[PDB]
């Protein structure tokens, strides 16, 4: 009678416990709610199709482990740039303003994962912007790298290869040696 949906953004996977028979405008709607954002302004899809709130797991023919994706980049579809030195970046939100220059003191939020989706840390976690001099040496490379050429207001998922990161060493007992790190970056000041 219960389904188990995996929801995938590009950063985690969240599982959610849906009857079969109630509106994915649940699963929709607690998605967009961890978010802060309105379930009309995500687009989620199902084996290609994009799914109306209104529409049950039963009328999709979903079983359990399905997975879902949930896209939360511009309308009109996103891509992922791979540059010179290996970083990835992709441009969830555009930001209007000020364009993060190397040299500047810039004020960040941000949240990093594993690419098993697990959360290493977040600046929300702490209710404390993260400031740092952008072009420094003081950030890890993909950091320097991947926050130039942000405007304001911008929203940014950077995924860092190790040699750009921690390498081999990794860091603090919660980063482990040769892995990749997704961050998403939200800039606050440039
Ligand atoms: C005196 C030093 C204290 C000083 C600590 C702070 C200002 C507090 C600040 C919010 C860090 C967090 O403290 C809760 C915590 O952030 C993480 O959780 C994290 O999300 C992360 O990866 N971040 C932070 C956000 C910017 C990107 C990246 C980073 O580049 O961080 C940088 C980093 C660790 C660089 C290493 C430095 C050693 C080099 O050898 C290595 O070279 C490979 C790269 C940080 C900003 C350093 O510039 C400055 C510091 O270390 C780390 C997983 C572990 C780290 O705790 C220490
Ligand atoms: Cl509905």
């Amino acid at each position: 009678t219960h389904i188990n949906l995996k929801v995938s953004d590009g950063s985690s996977e969240i599982f959610f416990k849906i009857k079969k028979t109630t509106p994915l405008r649940r699963l929709m709607e607690a998605f967009a709610k961890r978010q802060g954002k309105e379930m009309d302004s995500l687009r989620f899809l199902y084996d290609g199709i994009r799914i109306q709130a209104d529409q049950t797991p039963e009328d999709l023919d979903m079983e359990d482990n399905d997975i879902i994706e949930a896209h939360r980049e511009q309308i009109g579809g996103s891509t992922v740039v791979t540059t010179e030195s290996g970083l990835k970046y992709e441009d969830l939100t555009e930001g209007s303003g000020a364009e993060a220059r190397a040299g500047q003191t810039v004020s960040v939020h941000y949240t990093g994962w594993l690419t098993d989706g697990q959360k290493f840390d977040s600046s929300k976690d702490r209710n404390d912007p993260f400031e740092f001099v952008l072009g420094g040496g003081m950030v890890i490379k993909g950091w320097d790298e991947g926050v130039q050429g942000m405007k304001v207001g911008g929203v940014r998922r950077l995924t860092i290869p190790p040699q750009l990161g921690y390498g081999a060493r990794g860091a603090g007992g919660v980063i482990p040696p040769n892995a990749t790190l997704v961050f998403e970056v939200e800039l606050l000041d440039v």
